[PDB]
C-alpha cells in the first residue's frame, strides 16, 4: 500500500463530472474543478486542466494525470506550510499518508488548522490524538473514510485499507 492506492481506495475513479460528498463538482480521482454551483464553469476548469475541450469528460489516463499533480500538490503544500511541515517531518512513512490524504480531502489551510491534534501527533500520543481528530465536522460528515485515516495515524500500520 502507498498513498496512491490509499487516496484510490477513499476517493474513487469517475470519468465524468460528478459532484463530491460536499456538493461540489469534481472528476477523476477526487479531483476538485470549483466550488462554483455552476456546471459551466466547471467544464471550463477542466478543459483548462487537461488542455482540450473535454465536455464533461476524461480518459483514465487523465485521470491519472490529475492524480499524480494533486497527490504531488498535497505534498509540497505540506511542506511549505509552517504548522505541517513539522508534523509530517516529525512522523513515519506510513503516518505520512494519512496526513497527505486528509490535505487532499481538506485542504493545506483547513488541516493546518488541527491544531490541538497536530501537537499530539508531534508528541506521537497515537491514542489520544485519534481521539482528538474524531472531534471535527471531517470525522461527522464522511465517518467511514476518518475512521479509516485515524486507524492509519494511531497504528501507523496499513490495516484499515489491507
Ligand atoms: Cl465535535
Ligand atoms: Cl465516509
Ligand atoms: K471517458
Ligand atoms: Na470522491
Amino acid at each position: 500500500m502507498n498513498i496512491f492506492e490509499m487516496l484510490r481506495i477513499d476517493e474513487g475513479l469517475r470519468l465524468k463530472i460528478y459532484k463530491d460528498t460536499e456538493g461540489y463538482y469534481t472528476i477523476g480521482i477526487g479531483h476538485l474543478l470549483t466550488k462554483s454551483p455552476s456546471l459551466n464553469a466547471a467544464k471550463s476548469e477542466l478543459d483548462k486542466a487537461i488542455g482540450r475541450n473535454c465536455n464533461g469528460v476524461i480518459t483514465k489516463d487523465e485521470a491519472e494525470k490529475l492524480f499524480n499533480q494533486d497527490v504531488a500538490a498535497a505534498v509540497r503544500g505540506i511542506l511549505r506550510n509552517a504548522k505541517l511541515k513539522p508534523v509530517y517531518d516529525s512522523l513515519d512513512a506510513v503516518r505520512r499518508c494519512a496526513l497527505i490524504n486528509m490535505v487532499f480531502q481538506m485542504g493545506e489551510t483547513g488541516v493546518a488548522g488541527f491544531t490541538n491534534s497536530l501537537r499530539m501527533l508531534q508528541q506521537k500520543r497515537w491514542d489520544e490524538a485519534a481521539v482528538n481528530l474524531a472531534k471535527s465536522r471531517w470525522y461527522n460528515q464522511t465517518p467511514n473514510r476518518a475512521k479509516r485515516v485515524i486507524t492509519t495515524f494511531r497504528t501507523g500500520t496499513w490495516d484499515a485499507y489491507k
